[PDB]
């Protein structure tokens, strides 16, 4: 009832999910000329040394690399955040062409893909409770451009053949998400939403300025995934991004000058 096709894509989502037209929807365009440096942001803290990946799942819209979130093992703190946010999963959005695929844009520039590392605020006890709160989630967004390969992505790429179709999962232990980060942690932040239904307005977005580079061959393997289930007509999983939404009564703050 929702997807990225010709008849169920983002422009239709409001019928089942009326917050699609809400006040704090994501993604947005980041205008680097109007985002203002905020010297109050605290330092941002990514603590992934104890991360425990478990599984990778094709959910029919993207693939999720899932983590054990039953202890503070991989946590995000600092920056704009109060308290501790635990990593639950990461996933990507990507294009059919290298000139599109990201959800956020920077001065209207679209990147080839965008990585979302999803974390929930431990004060709410579990993810399902957290998404009901305005400060329930913190999503670290990282742009991907096509150039050199990202060595830390290759283990993800190589398992995709085993999860080609919707509903397939595979064991995916011992994956280190630190290998997906750029050098700099400079970021923009603003209050927003999930970018897929139910589109809940529960996210503090933290979008890194520095993209990571992936190779053409790595992105091509993302584009071999399928939206459909096994034994259904093949529909390539491409262009699984929501376009920028109105900023409305929000300000984007920068961590850097
Ligand atoms: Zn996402």
């Amino acid at each position: 009832h929702w997807g990225y096709g010709k008849h169920n894509g983002p422009e239709h989502w409001h019928k089942d999910f009326p917050i699609a037209k809400g006040e704090r929807q994501s993604p947005v365009d980041i205008d680097t000329h109007t985002a203002k440096y905020d010297p109050s942001l605290k330092p941002l803290s990514v603590s992934y040394d104890q991360a425990t990946s478990l599984r990778i799942l094709n959910n029919g819209h993207a693939f999720n690399v899932e983590f054990d979130d039953s202890q503070d093992k991989a946590v995000l703190k600092g920056g704009p955040l109060d308290g501790t946010y635990r990593l639950i999963q990461f996933h990507f959005h990507w294009g059919s062409l290298d000139g599109q695929g990201s959800e956020h844009t920077v001065d209207k520039k679209k990147y080839a893909a965008e990585l979302h590392l999803v974390h929930w605020n431990t004060k709410y006890g579990d993810f399902g409770k957290a998404v009901q709160q305005p400060d329930g989630l913190a999503v670290l967004g990282i742009f991907l451009k096509v150039g050199s390969a990202k060595p830390g992505l290759q283990k993800v790429v190589d398992v995709l053949d085993s999860i080609k179709t919707k509903g397939k999962s595979a064991d995916f232990t011992n994956f280190d998400p630190r290998g997906l980060l750029p050098e700099s942690l400079d970021y923009w932040t603003y209050p927003g939403s999930l970018t897929t239904p139910p589109l809940l307005e529960c996210v503090t977005w933290i979008v890194l300025k520095e993209p990571i580079s992936v190779s053409s061959e790595q992105v091509l393997k993302f584009r071999k995934l399928n939206f459909n289930g096994e034994g259904e007509p093949e529909e390539l999983m491409v262009d699984n991004w929501r376009p920028a939404q109105p900023l409305k009564n929000r300000q984007i703050k920068a961590s850097f000058k």
